[PDB]
DNA sequence: AGACGGCTGGCACGACTTTTGCAATCGCAGCCCT
């Protein structure tokens, strides 16, 4: 499919998981750590999914405001419109058949959750007088890094749309608690980065850069992953000298 | 007897008017161009 961060057990277990839920259109929910990219997998599964090649919607949660689906997931295409009258594409009408990701869906508002509740309660919210339905055939997916458990405990979400909103929720676990594919992310990203950085060779992670990394909590995992890589970007050194002071901490304040 | 008067209107600038000067996107689908 894709160049791929990540095979262990639990990686190449997401990955079988995610073959099984390809063909499954019933939305589903694949949690994780932002700074991943959950959504590049999700993307890769839908190329393998029923949609093998179909529609994509990316759908940043807090993109719209004061923009309801009618406003820009619906649009405004046929005539009559507000102001002078014209066509106007919509995206949920748009990618029917295809994929729809919802990027960051926790940060979502109580009005728009009113309006996800029934999309999902009817196949799709529709628009305008009461009596015309509508559904959508994209793969519906969606994602953020917060634990929703405790928001609808809150409130912050109808518990029972949430229940809807999807058929399996999938947690990703923390790349820090895997802590193996450590490795394999600074070599790639040091193959990567030589070529990018235009260095004359990869440092190389020496001793205490690992022993760092051992000990590093790496709250980030794979944002903190990138972070390091970056850091070591910063410490480059040499080429031939393996990096053993890797990390670059922006917060700290040196000498 | 040359200067006032008041007429006159030209000279000018703001305030009410006011004609004109603007036509389309839909709707399939079929027929025509490819
Ligand atoms: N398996 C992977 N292979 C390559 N790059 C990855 C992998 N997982 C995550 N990344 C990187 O992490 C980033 C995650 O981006 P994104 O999915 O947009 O985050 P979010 O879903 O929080 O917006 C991507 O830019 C990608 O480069
Ligand atoms: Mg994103």
């Amino acid at each position: 499919k894709d160049n791929l961060l990540g095979e262990a057990n639990s990686f190449l277990e997401v990955l079988e998981q995610v073959s099984h839920l390809a063909p499954l259109d019933k939305p589903v929910l694949i949690i994780g750590e932002r700074g991943t990219g959950k959504e590049l997998i999700a993307s890769r599964l839908h190329y393998l999914s029923s949609r093998w090649q179909g529609p994509f919607i990316s759908l940043n949660c807090a993109a719209l405001n004061e923009n309801l689906l009618d406003s820009e997931l619906f649009g405004h295409e046929a005539g009559a419109f507000t102001g002078a009258q014209k066509r106007h594409p919509g995206r949920f009408e748009r990618a029917d058949g295809g994929t729809l990701f919802l990027d960051e869906l926790a940060t979502a508002p109580m009005m728009v959750q009113e309006k996800l509740l029934r999309v999902i309660e009817y196949g799709e919210l529709e628009r305008v007088g009461g009596s015309q339905p509508l559904q959508v055939n994209v793969r519906l997916v969606c994602a953020t890094n917060a634990d929703l458990p405790a928001m609808v405990n809150e409130g912050t979400f109808r518990a029972d749309l949430l229940d809807r909103l999807a058929f399996d929720v999938v947690q990703l676990p923390p790349l820090r608690e895997r802590e193996s594919d450590i490795m394999l992310m600074a070599e790639y990203f040091a193959i990567q980065m030589c070529r990018e950085i235009k260095l004359p060779l990869f440092p190389g992670f020496t001793e205490r850069a690992r022993e760092t990394l051992l000990n590093y909590r790496w709250p980030g995992n794979i944002r903190e992953l990138k972070n390091v890589v970056e850091r070591s970007v910063y410490r480059h050194g040499t080429s031939d000298y393996p990096l053993d002071d890797i990390i670059i901490d922006p917060f700290k304040r040196r000498p």
